[PDB]
């Protein structure tokens, strides 16, 4: 009985600093090759890695997704897996999360 509206998370560091920002009504043209994205379905988080993301932006979204997995919610599976996907290899399980996917973006 579970209704899960899946929740994306830019995860970015070009601006100076580091923030994960929620994106609201969030499509496949939100994605950029530049950015690591969390995509929070409940019972796992992919953790989507851009062509071109840097490796500091990387590991700050690995401590993000950590730390995120803690604050909210709470009362949240300990043993919630991040599953890793890049850029262009999406399997199913993720697109499928999408209104819209375009197989020949980027």
């Amino acid at each position: 009985n579970l209704v899960i509206t899946p929740r994306l998370f830019e995860c970015s560091n070009k601006t100076g600093r580091f923030l994960a920002t929620e994106i609201p009504d969030f499509n496949q043209d939100d994605l950029e090759e530049d950015d690591v994205f969390l995509l929070d379905v409940w019972d796992q988080v992919f953790f989507w890695i851009g062509k071109h993301a840097n490796e500091e932006e990387k590991k700050a979204a690995a401590t993000t997704a950590q730390e995120y997995l803690k604050t909210h919610p709470s009362g949240r599976d300990p043993e919630t897996p991040i599953i890793v996907v890049k850029q262009g290899h999406e399997p199913p399980t993720f697109t499928g999360w999408f209104l819209a996917w375009d197989p020949f973006k980027w």
